[PDB]
């Protein structure tokens, strides 16, 4: 896969705002530790982490969350999307 | 996104088989409806359906999936690949 430049980047975090914002809400609060999330949005993702943009009550937050293991390539970023997903979902079930 | 040309369609199928290739079992199995799935890959994805080739202690056979609504792009591939996951692993759980 492609190295994970800031171009992909951008391109990554468009489509998951465009297509996948309910799964960037969750990142936000189960990641991020955020609770009672209106919106999410991606800023950016990058090697070590990714940066969202976070909408609740109090109005926006920016937050980073960083990752276990720095991501090599798209596809690392993609399962890493994945993984995170799953596990929000998860943990989202009990608050 | 892009059209489901047979070229984009050997680009999913490759990356499905490669880096996805527990979800396909799990659509040959719940979507499929075939019993003790070895290994599942991805020959096609069209429009209106996906080819599997399916192993299990029988040998190989080939099925076909049909989508309730025909795909328009490579974003509603994606939506249904990720549909059909979630659906496959809510259903495996009961047999
Ligand atoms: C060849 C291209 C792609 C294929 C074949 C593909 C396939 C899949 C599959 C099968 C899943 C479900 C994983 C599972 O539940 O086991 C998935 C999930 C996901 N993919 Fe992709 N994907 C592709 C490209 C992308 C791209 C370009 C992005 C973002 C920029 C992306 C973002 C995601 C996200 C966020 C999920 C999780 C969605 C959720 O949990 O609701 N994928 N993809």
């Amino acid at each position: 896969a492609d190295p994970l430049t800031p171009a992909i980047s951008d391109r990554i975090c468009k489509h998951m705002n465009e297509d996948h914002a309910s799964a960037i809400a969750l990142y936000a609060q189960v990641f991020g530790q955020q609770t009672d999330v209106t919106m999410a949005q991606m800023q950016a993702i990058d090697p070590t982490g990714m940066d969202l943009v976070v909408e609740s009550e109090g109005g926006s937050k920016t937050i980073r969350i960083e990752f276990e293991q720095p991501l090599k390539d798209s596809e690392d970023a993609h399962q890493v999307l994945i993984a995170m997903a799953k596990q929000a979902r998860s943990v989202g079930k009990n608050s």
